[PDB]
């Protein structure tokens, strides 16, 4: 039982790691929420802990640029870049108080966005030099439109450079060559950044589109890299899930059966998150300058009916609860 | 030409006095937004770096607890204090990218919520001893439902702590003893927080609830008395706050400046503009149902381009930051930079 199940905030080095291997033997996945605002962290922080859970908190390439603000200028991804650790700050010091371990990581970073990348490790390594640890707990890569040699060898580099903070690498790999993701392909991946550091995850295609999913296939990853290493565990690697809304409660356990730890959301919270502030559409009355349908004709005070403070909570309420759906469902829901 | 109009990022210390006495000197006072979430102090960022003005960005109590999340208990202070330490790294990392000087600041805080006070000061030292700053760039003590000399007694020894910071103390005073604030009352206050430090400044009782009419004129007044008794030849011994006074005239906002009001507090008006651009957001209500879109197809043809937050949430932002583009021109702050 890792000491990480009874921390509180953001978790790094082997706390990550025992926190995915506690996943991969007691069989459940941990949801990966992308946020893009103190108002969605808050929603997924509160689900996470009302259901006693660990918690995913990604941000995307955009996602990070609405933290910096759509107006701030991302030619360069410097809205990208000041946004995802103007977040970084944010959670780290909000995640203690809702007391749980926290996963801080950044989604799909293509080669034409390799300077968001960089701006992070820099960042990264700076504030590891004044305090022990990263500002994030993890990083992704998603070089799976190059081919795979370039994708290893270049991840290796960056890993290489990661690993000196103990930080996790989530690697993508698809179907370039030079259809499904063999299992050969994936052990390849294994073979090069496992020789730098174990702290890495892979997501590989498996009809996961982001014809269809066919989750069985991970677990031949998981056995094909049994067989050449040599080892009596059941889940050699660690395995994402991406492009999780959809997919049946059975597709979702076989998945979690052969290793996934972390199954990624988003559009499903986007909805969800729309929801309760669409749905104060029924207060369209109440909701101008003075003019309520209610008492008063045009001299009641709407501002109990118009504070962000009462709509947008509307969202955090709706957001959560589909993603405590996603806890359960993943089997988190009561693991701490 | 003080440094501070070429600075980006959250100032502090003698930085904060200085915007204060251009403020004072150019005739100009700065809007104070209450914020409750990264997309609103995106929204006054923005609307700061456009007009080319600086920009006072504040948290109340129930805006610092809502940082952190409604259901989070408050009970002891407990949310307001994580949630304005929160907001606090988010607006300082975020700041120096609008290339912008902004002053954090916090807004009431009546005797029921000291404890919300103390778990910022603490916060503010352990972190000015590991960079020599502190957080947040100034606070709000509202004693003013105490008697006087309670009241300024309370703020002083706050003050003490405070001044080894070089952060700036803004207090108010009521029609209470120990109607209108005199200038005699006010200039108690200055008595007492003067021999501290000089980075602080009065929020007084004149009309301005948040029966009596609201007279800027007073402001004068306490300027004026204060100016006789220490002799001096300044126009604005006093750096004075106006508190809830949205929708006051162009003529009444421009004598409380040149009195020396240097800050006006904006809330519940940007609330409403900030609501405004998401509720005209009504519009593709059709397009706001999970799949199916009433247009192309049904079923075939899907939302998540329209239910994407980064979309509607901006139309919120956007609102919101054209409402306080308005106030830094009312206020004459625009492009003073
Ligand atoms: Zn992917
Ligand atoms: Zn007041």
């Amino acid at each position: 039982p890792p000491a990480v199940l009874s921390k509180s905030g953001v978790i790094y080095g082997k706390d990550v790691k025992d926190l995915f291997d506690y996943a991969q033997e007691k069989g459940f996945a941990i949801p990966a929420i992308n946020v893009t605002s103190s108002s969605t962290v808050v929603a997924a922080l509160e689900a996470a802990r009302d259901n006693k859970a660990p918690i995913i908190l990604q941000t995307s390439q955009g996602g990070a640029a609405y933290f910096a603000g759509k107006g701030v200028d991302n030619k360069d991804q410097a809205a990208s870049i000041a946004g995802s650790i103007a977040a970084a700050h944010y959670i780290r010091a909000i995640a203690p108080t809702y007391g749980i371990p926290v996963v801080l990581h950044t989604d799909h970073c293509a080669k034409k966005l390799l300077p968001w990348f960089d701006g992070m490790l820099k960042a990264d390594e700076e504030f590891f030099a004044k305090t022990g640890t990263p500002l994030f707990s993890s990083h992704m890569l998603d070089l799976s439109e190059e081919t795979d040699d370039e994708n290893i060898a270049t991840c290796a580099k960056y890993f290489e450079r990661m690993a000196k903070m103990g930080q996790w690498l989530e690697m993508e790999i698809g179907i370039t060559g030079g259809l499904y993701t063999s299992p050969e392909t994936v052990f390849a991946v294994y073979e090069s950044l496992h020789k730098i550091s174990p702290n890495f995850s892979i997501a590989a295609a498996f009809g996961n589109v982001h014809v269809q999913l066919r989750p069985e296939i991970l677990g031949d990853h998981q056995v094909y890299a049994k067989k050449q290493i040599g080892t009596d565990a059941k889940h050699p690697l660690y395995l994402v899930f991406h492009g999780g809304s959809g997919s049946t409660q059975e597709e979702f356990n076989t998945a979690i059966k052969n290793g996934v730890v972390k199954v990624n959301l988003d559009t499903d919270c986007q909805y969800a998150y729309l929801t309760g502030i669409r749905d104060y559409v029924t207060n369209k009355i109440e909701y101008l300058k003075a003019p309520v349908g209610n008492p008063e004709g045009a001299d009641k005070p709407n501002k109990k009916y118009f504070d962000p403070r009462v709509w947008v909570r509307e969202g955090e309420k709706t957001m959560s609860k589909r993603i405590a759906e996603a806890l359960d469902i993943f089997h988190t829901k009561g693991q701490l």
